[PDB]
């Protein structure tokens, strides 16, 4: 069972990639995950809210409808598989283009083992045409260190893998951490860190802390946080 995240400007290669491979990247939902999900989505609605309590309840029974085996903790490390840049991963060119419309992009590729086997989706987010904001991306692909790449509600930290065609989003969970692409996405953030590749960690939208999350762990070869999908497998 294969799983693979790119994040790159669009059009270019990849300025980060990694495939995940039951073990660390790969695993089932623990059952006091999933119980700690259902709880904080049960438990999200306010009282004098009627509309939080009916999208609590479309996100309660959206997660009953997959069982524990249907619940893949996926995690990428968060180091690039491979360094940066060789060639040509078209830096100049990139640097050259950010100086008109450019479009972040991370796709998201699910591997399955024997439906259809191969399920993927890509989210663009449209660069500002601040050339404040521009300059800095730019910088940062000429090896400015100190120099990280923001990229705001671009990965969500929940996808849906269907039987047919691309990957959905679970649109009720969303909405639940949205009132209590879109605004619930995570923002990524690359750096290029001192042979060199770029290294990715991602942040929630308001508290990190916030209970609806499932916490990602720290990998053991290196001590820095795996990039965490959950995924809900429809069989």
């Amino acid at each position: 069972e294969k799983v693979t995240l790119r994040i790159s400007i669009e059009g270019y290669p990849p300025l980060y990639e990694r495939e995940a491979q039951d073990n660390a990247e790969l695993g089932m939902i623990k059952p006091d995950q999933l119980a700690s999900l259902n709880q904080a989505l049960t438990d999200s609605y306010t009282t004098r809210d009627t509309n939080s309590i009916l999208r609590s309840r479309m996100s309660v029974s959206y997660l009953k409808g997959y069982t524990y085996e249907d619940i893949l903790i996926v995690r990428f490390r968060p180091e690039s598989e491979i360094y940066w840049p060789i060639s040509q991963d078209s830096r100049n060119a990139m640097i050259d283009k950010l100086s008109n419309t450019s479009v972040n992009f991370e796709v998201s590729l699910e591997f399955t083992r024997p439906a259809a086997l191969k399920h993927s989706k890509s989210w663009l987010v449209p660069i500002s045409l601040d050339m404040t904001i521009r300059a800095k991306i730019q910088s940062a692909l000429r090896g400015d260190p100190g120099h990280p790449i923001l990229i705001p509600q671009s990965i969500p930290a929940f996808i849906q893998v269907p039987n047919q065609g691309e990957l959905t989003l679970p649109t009720s969970i969303g909405n639940t951490i949205i009132n209590d692409a879109r605004a619930w996405f995570d923002s990524l953030t690359l750096n290029l860190e001192q042979e060199k590749m770029w290294i990715a960690t991602s942040e929630h939208p308001g508290d990190q802390n916030a209970k609806l999350w499932i916490k990602t762990a720290n990998t053991t070869y290196s001590g820095r946080p795996y990039l965490q999908v959950v995924g809900f497998i429809d069989r």
